[PDB]
């Protein structure tokens, strides 16, 4: 029986429903309908700007890695690249309106640049289309190929997010051995030298085994590193055969780690059970960094 902490109310806002309506007419599909995510209601304008987040992935919706956290559908092959995908999906995502939307895409081995170009091009025309809309790229590491970061980053984005998931300790139970902690901290680093003008975001679960001292060190670390910002959220096991859940850490222990990124200086640190790469992404960026008045 899961802690009440991991529920929520089913989404009703009129905001929602004007969102969820709009989307029906469209071609486009998002990772809060397909997860059955249970912030939909929350990041669909519900927060306190009211604002549209959402997460979209790019270059299909499997992976083949089957790493042991991650719920991503998984397959036995990629599937393949749809050059259609970059102009209808910026056409979509403008039309539907969102204020901030996360592009993401799993590790795409078999392309030598990761699927970076395909990424950059959907940037692209999403800012050409509507320049107001938000930006965040979540992307694999793209095995650090330096150029292949470059193309990501230099490509008109708002928000260069990658996750390292856990702490240093835990990388290797935890993550595929093909990525560890100093290569996810390149990537981040790689993205602000090229683009200074970029927000760089990391992700990290909890209840995995860490304890305080590692999770402490390892956010001290990506200070050094200089990204911008953080998330925590509650691993939750997606199948047993996943890894099991170390423990549900509890909702004031989210808010003492929320409190610890304040004072280590992140724009902002996103932090709660339900917490992921996304949560209300538009209102912590409308909060925390443009500062927006009401
Ligand atoms: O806010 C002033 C400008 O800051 C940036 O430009 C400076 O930093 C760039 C590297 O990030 C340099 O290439 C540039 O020559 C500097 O002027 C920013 O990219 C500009 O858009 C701003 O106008
Ligand atoms: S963490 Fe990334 S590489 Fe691993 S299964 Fe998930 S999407 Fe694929
Ligand atoms: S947390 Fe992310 S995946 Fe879930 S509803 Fe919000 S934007 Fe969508």
């Amino acid at each position: 029986r899961l802690p009440p902490w991991l529920k929520t109310e089913i989404p009703m806002g009129k905001n929602y429903n004007k969102l969820k309506n709009t989307l029906r007419n469209l071609n486009l599909h998002t990772v809060c309908e397909e997860a059955r995510c249970p912030n939909i209601g929350e990041c669909w304008g519900g927060g306190e700007y009211a604002t549209a987040t959402a997460t979209i992935m790019l270059m299909g919706d499997t992976c083949t890695r089957g790493c042991r956290f991650c719920s991503v559908k998984t397959a036995r092959n990629p599937p393949p690249l749809d050059a259609s995908e970059p102009y209808n999906t910026a056409k979509a995502i403008a039309e539907w309106g969102l204020d901030y939307v996360v592009l993401t895409s799993v590790d795409r081995d078999d392309m030598p640049d990761g699927g970076a170009e395909h990424i950059a091009k959907t940037v692209s025309y999403l800012k050409e289309r509507n320049p107001k809309i938000l930006v965040e790229c979540l992307t694999p590491d793209f095995r650090g190929d330096l150029k292949a970061i470059e193309k990501v980053a230099l490509s008109g984005l708002d928000v260069y997010a990658h996750n390292v998931e856990t702490v240093p300790e835990l990388q290797s139970k935890v993550r595929d051995p093909r990525v560890n902690f100093d290569q996810s901290l390149r990537v981040l680093k790689h993205a602000k030298k090229v683009q200074p003008d970029v927000i760089s975001k990391t992700s990290i679960m909890l209840g995995l085994g860490e304890n305080d001292e590692q999770v402490y060190a390892t956010m001290k670390a990506l200070r050094e590193a200089d990204v911008d910002c953080l998330t925590l959220g509650q691993y939750m096991q997606p199948t047993r055969r996943h890894l099991k859940v170390e423990e549900y850490i509890t909702p004031e222990k989210f808010k003492y780690w929320e409190k610890v990124g304040n004072e280590l200086g992140f724009h902002y640190t996103a932090s709660g059970p339900l917490v992921r790469s996304s949560y209300k992404a538009g209102e912590f960026f409308l909060k925390n960094l443009v500062a927006k008045r009401k």
